[PDB]
């Protein structure tokens, strides 16, 4: 139930969930536009999140 | 039992629950108007929340 | 056992419980008048609360 | 486990327990007079508390 | 094991336990005099405590 | 494992344990004299403690 | 595993364990002299401790 | 796993473990000399510790 | 549920998951470019993370 | 998993583990020299630690 | 799920996992170069981590 | 779960794990040189750690 908050500062920001398991592949890519926010949990299927494109990011450890 | 608070600063703000599971898709979109607030938990079915349109957002980590 | 506090600043404020489950719909709408307060927990049946009309709201994360 | 404290600033303050379950109705209404206090827990049967009439209210999140 | 402390500032203060269950009624009323204190837990049978007459009250949330 | 500390400022102070159960009665009354202290837990049998006569009392919530 | 610390400021200080159960009686009285300290836990058999004679006392809640 | 630290400020300090159970008696007495320290846990068999002779004592609650 | 945040200050930064088990090898290498971020959990399969190339790193213990 | 840290300020410092059980005896004595440190846990077999000779000691409660 | 962060200040830094068990031997040695970081957990197989060569190290207790 | 950090200030520092159980003996001695660090957990087999030779040591309780 750990999560991350991501706000796209500029258009065309991209958020990628990476599969948990022995295998590691991108299983979903959610596209974000200027101002749009996403709050994503880590889950049974997502053990890593990748962020392409200039965004603003909050995590338990702080702001990016 | 982790949640997010979202208040629409202007009209026509949109809040999107994304399915938990192997698959990731929008299963519900709740529409908000100027001033209206929504407090949403993450749940057995919602592992990520998306926010289209200019809103004010609180999360465990702070304000957006 | 997480909850929210909602006080109506003006008449005709509306508080909506949204069903927890695969489905998401309004199952109850409680109407509030100037000054009246409601303290509502999230529950086996309510995984999100919506607030129509100008209210004052406290949550774990702070005041709205 | 969670509770709320309510003190009636003026006469004829009213405190309403709302049933927990699929259904949501008032199951009890306890009447309070100037100065009288009530400390009420959320319970197996009460998942939301409503307060009609001008009162002073403490919750985990603070004073109202 | 959550409790409340109640000290009667003036004579004839009254402390009322209200039944936990589907039903809500007064099952015990303990009377207090000037200076006398009572420390009462919420219990399997008491889910709300009511205080008639001018008292000083401590709870988890603070003084009232 | 919750407890209360009670010190008699003057002679003839009285400390009363009240039965936990559907029933509520005094099951023990321990008498205190000037200076004497008692540290009492809440227990399987004591769900409320009453204090007659001018004492000094500490609880989790502070000094009385 | 809750405990209390008691130091006798003057001679002939007395520390009394009171039985936990439906019954409440003194089951042990340990005698303390000027300077002698005792650190006593609450236990399966002791649910209240009484202190006769001028002592200095620490508890979870503070100093006496 | 709660413990106490005892350092003898002078010679001939004495540390006494008292039996846990219905019965309460000294089962061990460990003797300390100027400077010598002992760190003692409460245990399945020791529910109270007594300190004869001028020592320096730390407990969860602080210094003596 | 422990995680690390890694942001590439310059192009061609590399993030390597190392297998948990008796054996220790690289099982995945995710490539990062200027600005791109990755939030990675430790998992059933990743017990150590290696970071090649000039990055900015947050962990529970702080910034690197 | 509670422990103590002991550093010998001068030569010939001695650290003694005392048996946990109904019986209480020295089962091990580890000898320390000027500068040498030992970090010792309390364990299934050691419920008290004794320190002969001038040492520096850290515990959960602080420095000695 | 306790871990250590290690960043090589200079080239040719070496990070060594030591086997948990009755036996203690080096089972893996991961080599680090100027700037490269490694975040390593203690695990079912690694109960001690050794760091040869000039590095910067974060642990639960702080920086070294 | 608990660990200690040890950095050798000078050459030829020695770190000794002592067996957990009724018996207490050295089962491993790991040698450290100027600058080399070791982070060691307490484990099913190590209930005490000894440090010969002039080192710098961090523990939960602080620096040595
Ligand atoms: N499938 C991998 C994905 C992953 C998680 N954390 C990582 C850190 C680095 C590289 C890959 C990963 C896993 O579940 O473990
Ligand atoms: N169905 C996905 C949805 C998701 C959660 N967190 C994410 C982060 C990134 C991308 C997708 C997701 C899941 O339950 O895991
Ligand atoms: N029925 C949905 C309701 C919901 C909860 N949180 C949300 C966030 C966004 C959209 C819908 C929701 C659920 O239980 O998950
Ligand atoms: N019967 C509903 C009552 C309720 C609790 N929280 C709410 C929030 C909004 C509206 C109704 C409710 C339930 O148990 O869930
Ligand atoms: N019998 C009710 C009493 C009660 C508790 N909290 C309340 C709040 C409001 C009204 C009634 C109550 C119950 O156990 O739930
Ligand atoms: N027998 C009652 C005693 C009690 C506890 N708390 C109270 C508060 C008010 C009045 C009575 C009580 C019970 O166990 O619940
Ligand atoms: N035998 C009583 C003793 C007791 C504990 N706490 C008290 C408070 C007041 C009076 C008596 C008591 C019991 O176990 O409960
Ligand atoms: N045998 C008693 C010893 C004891 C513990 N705490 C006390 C306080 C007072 C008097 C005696 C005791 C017991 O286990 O309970
Ligand atoms: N396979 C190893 C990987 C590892 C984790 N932590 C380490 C520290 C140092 C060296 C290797 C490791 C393990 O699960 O334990
Ligand atoms: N064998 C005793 C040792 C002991 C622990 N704590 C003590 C305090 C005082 C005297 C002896 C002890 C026991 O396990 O309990
Ligand atoms: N195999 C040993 C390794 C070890 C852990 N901590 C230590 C401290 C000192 C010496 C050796 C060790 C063990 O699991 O316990
Ligand atoms: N074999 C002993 C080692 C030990 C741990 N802590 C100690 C303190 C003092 C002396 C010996 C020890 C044990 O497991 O308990």
């Amino acid at each position: 139930s750990d999560f991350v908050v991501i706000k796209a500062v500029e258009d065309g920001v991209n958020v990628i969930g990476l599969t948990r398991g022995t295998d590691t592949k991108f299983h979903h890519s959610e596209k974000l536009d200027k101002g749009e926010v996403i709050i994503a949990q880590f889950t049974e299927h997502t053990s890593a999140i990748k962020v392409r494109g200039e965004a603003l990011i909050q995590t338990a450890y702080g702001e990016m």
